[PDB]
Parts: structure tokens; sequence; C-alpha cells
């Protein structure tokens, strides 16, 4: 279609910084704009519309939500082979639930109280 000479790009989302418990919080990042040949350039040479939010909503934790929110573990899928037994993987999904109305949030939620599980284990294939 038609070249590309300018980019945006992100760096990490910081904490959530809030007043309050609970939603309301704001997260900050750095946005800049780069050449394609690397180099960090004029914000005013990417497309504007294009631009990332350096700010997002989110949700202030604290202690006194642990018992609001916990992680999901789905169950371990087929076992996918890696190219006796033969070695294989399998994934699962794992979500962050708020629990009472039994919807999602934020992984960053469960995070604050329980590491979060891991996605993946090693499994063997029959002969």
């Amino acid at each position: 279609e038609a070249p590309t000479l300018y980019l945006w790009k992100t760096g990490p989302w910081g904490r959530c910084m809030g007043d309050e418990c609970g939603p309301g919080g704001i997260q900050t990042r750095a946005v800049w704009c780069a050449h394609v040949e690397g180099w960090t350039t004029l914000h005013t040479n990417c497309k504007q519309a294009e631009r990332p939010n350096n700010q997002q909503n989110c949700f202030k934790v604290c202690d006194w939500h642990k018992e609001l929110y916990d992680w999901r573990l789905g169950p371990w899928n087929q076992c996918q082979p890696v190219i006796k037994g033969e070695e294989g993987i399998q994934v699962r999904e794992i979500a962050c639930i708020q629990k009472d109305k039994d919807i999602p949030a934020e992984d960053i939620i469960c995070e604050y109280f329980e590491p979060k599980p891991l996605l993946e284990q090693a499994c063997l294939i029959p002969c």
C-alpha cells in the first residue's frame, strides 16, 4: 500500500495512581515518535490520529480487595508437539475475576495478592 517513515512507540505503563481505592486511578506511560531507521524524531512527524494515549484508567488496589478477586484457572488443553512418549506442551487460559458479579477484571488486580500461575506445562504424547 503506502510506505512507512514514522511510527509511534510506547514504554511500559507505570503504577496505578489514585487518591481512592478502586476505579478512577491513572497509569501513565511514555509515548514518542521514531523514524523507521531507528531514532527518536519529532512527535509531529507521526500521524496524530494514530497516537497512543499516554494515560489509561486503572483500579487502585488496596488490601481489602483481597476477597473480591481471584484467578480462575482454565483446564490444560491438548498436548501439542514441539517438532517412549514424544515431548509436547499444553497451555491454559487464566483470568482475573470479580467474584460477586463474575466478570473479567484486569490481571494486575489479582497480581497484587497472588502471582499469576503459569499458562504452560510440559506433557508427553503416547506413541
